[PDB]
């Protein structure tokens, strides 16, 4: 099952050495066999042998199987994090960035630190990863904001969103703010998400997809009066007839999930007389 989690982070059963070496005869490119073989050795606390197996996998798996290679590198990161030392993990990490996509490897160690609840080490790696890649990747900011909101550091999250804006190209500013806003609804302060969305539609009033994401968040949170205020703001905006049907349909359909047939008629009435205009 140790390999089930490696496969997760990457996005007649064999019971002996001879069994695995026999499996590896016909399946040299299978990272799953190699990881199971590593887990077998790890369950017997045979750490050096597990490490040697990973080295073999790196040389034995066909060089074009980058996905199988990634699994091994993640398996080594996990192995070193759990059974090795700071220095032993650092070497594997630096080596893995050499051979695979460095940002991806950075992302995987972050996920590993979180899983093993080395929160302090996650926070330091976030800072370093955002310094190296933050000018290019919005995901590092979102993931770092996620971390901070999950550890009840709202104000630090605002600071990080500020630094994300200074570092990212202007063309990504709406996206990073939009994902911090969704993060606040999901894990943090919805009032803070509301404020972020307000600023987005304040600056890009014609970005009608933003009005949509915004009302999806308000619906998912189920404050029906804020959902209704938002729906009625939206239809007094620069939208096409095609889009107007969509928002009225979504409005109606939400009220059908609220059991208020007085307002569900209100929408039909007001929807149909919108088409009038």
């Amino acid at each position: 099952d140790w390999t089930a989690s490696i496969l997760d982070q990457a996005q007649r059963a064999p019971e002996s050495v001879a069994d695995f070496e026999r499996l590896l005869i016909g399946n040299p490119n299978s990272s799953v066999v190699w990881m199971n073989y590593m887990a077998f050795q790890l369950q017997l606390s045979e750490i050096e042998k597990a490490r040697e197996l990973a080295e073999r996998a790196l040389k034995t798996i066909n060089f074009r199987e980058e996905a199988e290679k990634l699994n091994i590198w993640i398996a080594m990161l996990n192995l070193e994090n759990t059974f090795g030392t700071e220095e032993t993990l650092e070497e594997v990490f630096s080596r893995a960035c050499q051979y695979m996509d460095s940002y991806t490897i950075h992302t995987k160690l972050l996920g590993i630190y979180e899983i093993s609840e080395k929160f302090d080490k996650a926070a330091e790696l976030f800072k370093a990863t955002a310094k190296k890649f933050g000018g290019e990747k919005v995901s590092i900011w979102v993931s770092w904001g996620d971390f901070l909101i999950s550890h009840n550091e709202e104000q630090e999250a605002r600071t990080i969103l500020g630094n994300a804006l200074k570092a990212l190209p202007k063309r990504n500013h709406i996206e990073v703010v939009r994902k911090f806003a969704q993060l606040e609804f999901a894990k943090g302060d919805p009032e803070r998400g509301r404020s972020l969305f307000e600023g987005l539609v304040a600056d890009a009033p014609k970005r009608i997809d933003l009005w949509n994401v915004y009302v999806d968040q308000e619906v998912k949170a189920k404050d029906k009066k804020k959902v209704e205020d938002l729906f009625e703001r939206i239809i007094t905006k620069k939208i096409t007839r095609k889009q107007a049907k969509f928002f009225f349909n979504k409005w109606l359909q939400f009220e059908e999930s609220e059991g208020d047939e007085k307002t569900i008629e209100y929408v039909k009435a007001k929807a149909t007389e919108y088409v009038a205009s």
